């Protein structure tokens, strides 16, 4: 089976878990636990990090036979090729490339704020940036079934995970965009995703590592 | 003619310009200039930002026929797809995917320090971090001619641009890696590339925007 290495948090492995479950891949998770406060000890990973044959050692990682990957985007693209979940037309590939990159920008915009000691003073400002962030995703999807079009795609896993993080922070932030509200429901209604969510394997939280000012529990 | 729109700096358009040149593409540049002083003025851009039909308005952007892209990586993937410049085996595709995301993290590791108001304090600490990053690239390249193997890939343009930016900051940072020194020479020796970097167009600098603490010219 595949090995997904990551911390015992949700973080950048959420979309990879969802794609591994959607695609029915045979995987196990190699879980690393970060020590508690003052130190936030990483030696559970730091002692294995250079012993795994990885080119740029990092978390998450994916071992699949002879292939060892880091970088979650590279990992999603690797599973997506295995199961033909990449764009088919030029227009699809452009939408998939733009949204994958835009989704990481959108994710880090919020992670910069939570990982910041000034979280409480930046939060009112950040809250007011959220509707315009969400309107961009809303208009991009339009009346499409999935973000790249009719066919589901790995970027839908990224868009689902990033849009899900925002509504956990601001629960009303999708209320004014029904096509996004509906895209989330249709994503959670997929048979193998819904089964996964009703299983013990599902890890809802923490969203971030222990030292973040939000989503650390 | 395709249009590449970006600020009047090097920045995230450097690898895109290079790849437009190597592929011999018909492009013109829409150049936005920023104000000096306090209030680094952005009106030249912000007056057009939502009038270009970009789904996620941003710089850089690429216009080409009906296709209107933002996000530098997605722009490069687009130009590369057009001229058949991405991986073909599964192994090359993984190396391209891993390095592309890796190159952006390495860039942002450097960009965060230079734009930080405390750059002067964190300068020496970041410098002792550089040899370890370069060892990672050197070991990844190995004895390969290019970074995904035998044929030139758009990721070689990212790796060239990121390694060069480190080279300028720390001129001795490649010395213990003939590997990468050879690679920079081999890349600079590409025929259409050299015709361009000897040109007066060639924007070797400013690396960053005017408000960075280093690389703003
Ligand atoms: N761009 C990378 C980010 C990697 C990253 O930030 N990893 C964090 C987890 S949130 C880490 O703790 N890495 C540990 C290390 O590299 O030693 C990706 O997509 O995977
Ligand atoms: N992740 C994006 C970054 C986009 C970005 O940061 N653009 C900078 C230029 S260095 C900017 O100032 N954009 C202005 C804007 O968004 O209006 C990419 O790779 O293209
Ligand atoms: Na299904």
């Amino acid at each position: 089976p595949m090995i997904l290495g990551y911390w015992d948090i949700r973080g950048l492995a959420h979309a990879i878990r969802l794609l591994l479950e959607y695609t029915g891949s045979d995987y196990e998770e190699k879980i690393y636990s970060m020590g508690d406060a003052p130190d936030y000890d990483r030696s559970q990973w730091l002692s294995e990090k250079f012993k795994l044959g990885l080119d740029f050692p990092n978390l998450p990682y994916l071992i699949d036979g002879a292939h060892r990957l880091t970088q979650s985007n590279a990992i999603l693209r690797y599973i997506a090729r295995k199961h033909n979940l990449c764009g088919e037309t030029e227009e699809e590939k452009i939408r998939v490339d733009v949204l994958e990159n835009q989704a990481m920008d959108t994710r880090l915009d919020f992670a910069r704020v939570c990982y910041n000691p000034d979280f409480e003073k930046l939060k009112p400002g950040f809250l007011k940036e959220i509707p315009e962030k969400m309107k961009l995703f809303s208009e991009f999807l339009g009346k499409r079934t999935w973000f790249a079009g009719d066919k589901l795609n790995y970027v839908d896993f990224l868009a689902y995970d990033v849009l899900d993080v925002y509504r956990i922070f601001e629960p009303k932030c999708l209320d004014e965009f029904p096509n996004l509200k509906d895209f989330m429901s249709r994503f959670e209604g997929l048979k193998k995703i819904s089964a996964y969510m009703k299983s013990s394997r599902f890890l809802r939280s923490p969203l971030f590592l222990k030292m973040a000012m939000w989503g650390n529990k």
